[PDB]
């Protein structure tokens, strides 16, 4: 491309919307490529995520674990507007696993509380990837204290299965999963801290134990189950983005499947079907497609189920419509 | 099909084995969809798991860890009646993967000790698929107890590789993969309980490490060597089913390899070729084809050699036929 | 092949050089099957792991962790002297994932020192295959001593993409990661022992966690780092061989992508495209194809992060060339 043409390209700005819900999007792209623009306020700041008042000093990228979703088409180019506030007591930045350079921007990106970058690319490769926040030296700790999210560089003319037809969503829903080290006491309570650094030796020391205290989705234990279930009705499709930005983990949505599952996260590599559970490695993301059958309540979790059960990685859908007694009935139900 | 379409349809008494043999079948599905009847009593009991006696209050669907693989052919409906014997001390159910709708399963088949229920559900999906017992608020615990299994949906036509050609095993073994968390006293020495409830506390602080203390295919280490070593001999096609409900695992065939492997373990996903080792995520069952070219001992091992060979995840195959000096041929054999 | 064919084919002796650079080899073959010949004394020996001194009793192929890369075209013969110097102390053999029987090579290799002996193998598959020792009873603790490598069997006609169309690296590196497990004292302090065997049962205690005190690339922490970064231009295409015999990795290189992943490291499996973060189980070897854009330091890792920046899972490559501000471009730098 030339250097005017770039400069003469529509620019967007968009509206971001927290996890696990999605900003406004199509799935075709609209007109020819675009300079879509977000801005982020990063925020650290304390976040309970367990039932027992547990904390955990965040870094959150516009203010939730994980970061907002963001949405565009290949050979868009992202321009991210980021802010870190003078109210912040530590420097960060941006990767962006979707761009290409300077560490996926991270080296450009470095900002002081008090200071915003502005960082553009060109999101040339389709498919989902995460972005974290990665200052030299201290990368785990930021991505651990919930610094990250991901993005969805859709393919200009959609999603499509193997054999090149149609994938369209009804709706579409971001996991983030989230490994946190919180350091605990002689008597095994959880640890509070004043600042963020003064937790920073102690979270170091379990985090070597490659041993989570929780894992969690949406930044805490329980956040998507109950009222804060996702929803669907039978018949709609559905599109899971799921990411993790620093240890692996195992998708499984309970009562469904993952019926085309791009399990690296990359649309030109071609979607596993019929999935029972899917694997995404730490440092990347995955979406899986899914049209509802069935009605009732789903758990989506992490299928190590101490991980989903034990340490907070499991999440709800609660689905309308009518059962289907062909696909499953209860030819005698519990008796004597 | 309406309800009474299925009552029309064919029925057929199948009698499961123990692994890691499997029920007879055929691999070309003989006639139209049928209702194939399994029965299956669950039994807590106690399993000596390893050479210094220690001790598992296993909760086994037939009696055994794994519960036994069944086979059934895509759109067939597996119709199973489940027993909970009124010796048993807790509730149990059970949930397919292979499934569509409440849980799997699990949510219409929660059974109290003296309690039976049967369920029916249409195989829609073709692969090997994990099931396994999840009761509300004790997922794990069953699941780590070995309550756990898979069955295999095979295609209507058999099975296929990539481009379509026809793969016809001459025989089939299903390996069970569970990963135990058993609790010890003050001296590293693993504790006994006289009763399932009494070692839930204990087993739960040990779970939560992430780290099993034993990790072994069919319910004990050696269980699969010696008087029980898998054979076969040089020119035979052989399958060899893996599941983990739930942590992952690495197959590996020590001196063969995995010609075509469904990682994944669904049948519509082109098969991986020409494998050392593959992967298999907690909370999924996968499967391998192979033709032995070599006689003599191999060994079937989850590939991250501790827990192979110091946490028990190793089993044998014991292989007839003539050695091929074209494929491997000591030149020097070991000397001064 | 008969025993007088194989004789009557060339041989060529092949020097091997070390990790992470690879011995002069063509892409595509030169002329019919050969024996290609290769020569590897095993060398127990001390070996500093990090910058604080910690010591490892080495158990090394060529004298180094990893052992070399061995290469190959798809149906020659690969044919070890493997050596056991009289001034080790323990028997060592050797395994190739890559051959077929006697497990691997294992149960026909067993040397103790002052012995020697001389396998051959027809190399019937193509892809990079994990090579490690295993002496029956000892087997982990030989591979977590370093005592492990790769091959690469390359097709005869040279790499092509899924779809048939060639693949041809300008430069190629070989990544072995290495999990080691050192046992520590009462002060959280590495130790340091006379002789390997003194380290024996302190070790296997540490195996026993699961959770390796250091997990590196070439042998130590920052290996392959500074005047030892690789090297790569814009516009150069880059192999990068990837292994680990113990223990799962994530490799993803930050700033770039895996353009094309052969996750599973083998050939006749179609690789995965534009990857963010690729997936390699223990027991296996994989390979990631990509053509530099950016110029700038890069780094390579294992993506769980506190295994990259705490434990030692971290690569960098120094890549010449022209900034491209198509791609990516800092709009606003940094600034208040
Ligand atoms: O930016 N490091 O993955
Ligand atoms: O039924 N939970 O895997
Ligand atoms: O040779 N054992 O993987
Ligand atoms: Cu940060
Ligand atoms: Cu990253
Ligand atoms: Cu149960
Ligand atoms: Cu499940
Ligand atoms: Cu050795
Ligand atoms: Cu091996």
């Amino acid at each position: 491309a030339t250097a005017a043409e770039i400069a003469a390209l529509p620019r967007q700005k968009v509206e971001l919307v927290d996890p696990p819900f999605v900003h406004a999007h199509s799935q075709v792209a609209e007109g020819g490529p675009k300079v879509v623009e977000f801005t982020m306020v990063i925020e650290e700041k304390k976040i309970v995520i367990d039932d027992a008042g547990t904390e955990v000093h965040a870094m959150a990228f516009n203010g939730t674990v994980p970061g907002p979703l963001m949405v565009v088409h290949q050979d868009d180019y992202l321009e991210l507007t980021l802010i870190n506030p003078e109210t912040n007591t530590l420097m960060h930045n941006i990767d962006f696993h979707a761009a290409t350079g300077a560490l996926g921007g991270g080296g450009l990106t470095e900002i002081n509380p008090g200071e915003k970058t502005i960082l553009r690319f060109k999101a040339t490769k389709p498919g989902v990837f995460v972005y974290h926040c990665a200052p030299p030296g201290m990368v785990p700790w930021h991505v651990v204290s919930g610094m990250n999210g991901a993005i969805m560089v859709l393919p200009r003319e959609g999603l499509h299965d193997g054999k090149g037809k149609a994938l369209t969503y009804d709706k579409i829903y971001y996991v983030g999963e989230q490994d946190f080290y919180v350091p605990r006491d002689e008597n095994g309570k959880y640890k509070k801290y004043e600042a963020p650094g003064d937790a920073y030796e102690d979270t170091v020391k379990v985090m070597r134990t490659l041993t989570p205290t929780h894992v969690v989705f949406n930044g805490a234990v329980g956040a998507l189950t109950g009222d804060k279930a996702m929803t669907a009705a039978v018949g709609e499709k559905v599109l899971i983005v799921h990411s993790q930005a620093n240890r692996d983990t195992r998708p499984n949505l309970i009562g469904g499947h993952g019926d085309y599952v791009w399990a690296t996260g990359k649309f030109n590599t071609p979607p596993d079907v019929d999935q029972e559970t899917w694997f995404i490695p730490g440092g990347a993301a995955g979406a899986a497609f899914y049209t509802f059958q069935q009605p009732g309540i789903y758990a989506y979790v992490n299928h190590n189920l101490i991980e989903a059960f034990e340490l907070g990685a499991a999440a709800h859908f609660k689905v309308t419509g009518e059962w289907n007694d062909d696909l499953m009935t209860s030819v005698l139900a519990p008796s004597g």
